[PDB]
């Protein structure tokens, strides 16, 4: 365009490469978000299809990972795929080569993904594990990626990490039902001391049927967060 300045959205694969290579100049710092964990760290190569980062964590490979460029000019998100990996042989440390991504979005806020939303809605989570017992989870926070699911009597074998919970149903009271797939990513058990009480939270990533299920995720959040913002 003619401006300076203009988008907060890039979709020009010739501007973002130009963007990854100045940031890669700058040492800006790259925030790469996985499950439960946040790494900081720099660009390590750009090229015309990828860019690199070193790190001796694990990273899940054949899924969208989130990433932060904190820029000068505000936030760069963007969410990208691993192509590559190996050791970069610096104190064996592991080469990523991920696809350059084909749309930014400048932000100036910090939207940590791992944040999820408390509230005070009557939402459950039912369905059957594989063996067909029943299970219910009081729905505890929520986000639009995810939700803890919480109860007192977990099928702890159902709930291994990355283990699947397929047909699980989201009761949503006033929002209704969302029939959709959960990945069990982090339990732990939480103990309530005054007498003593164990709750197990179940943290999950929404595996969503169609973008329609998504949607209707957001809305409630959109209503969630007003809710907790007008609590203040």
């Amino acid at each position: 365009g003619s401006h300076m300045t203009e988008g907060t959205i890039k979709t020009s694969k010739y501007e973002i490469i130009a963007i990854f290579r100045e940031e890669l100049r700058k040492r800006t710092e790259i925030e790469i978000f996985f499950n439960n964990t946040s790494i900081i760290t720099q660009l390590t190569r750009v090229d015309f299809a990828e860019f690199h980062i070193q790190t001796h964590r694990k990273i899940p490979s054949g899924h969208k990972i989130r990433f932060l460029l904190h820029s000068d000019s505000g936030k760069i998100e963007f969410n990208a795929a691993l192509t590559k990996h190996d050791n970069s042989g610096v104190d064996k440390g592991i080469r990523y080569a991920f696809s350059l991504p084909e749309c930014l979005q400048v932000v100036q806020r910090r939207r940590d993904p791992r944040f999820r939303l408390r509230h005070e809605h009557d939402f459950y989570c039912r369905g059957r594990h594989k063996n067909g017992e029943n299970y219910l989870f009081d729905i505890k926070d929520i986000s639009d990626g995810g939700c803890a699911l919480m109860t007192k009597t977990p099928n702890l074998k159902f709930l291994s990490h990355n283990a699947l919970l397929k047909n699980a149903v989201l009761m949503l009271a006033e929002y209704g039902e969302i029939t959709i797939d959960l990945v069990v990513k982090n339990v732990i058990v939480i103990t309530l001391d005054n007498e003593s009480e164990s709750y197990y939270q179940i943290s999950c990533q929404f595996k969503f049927r169609h973008l329609d299920d998504q949607r209707r995720i957001e809305k409630i959040l959109l209503d969630l967060i007003l809710e907790a913002k007008r609590k203040k």
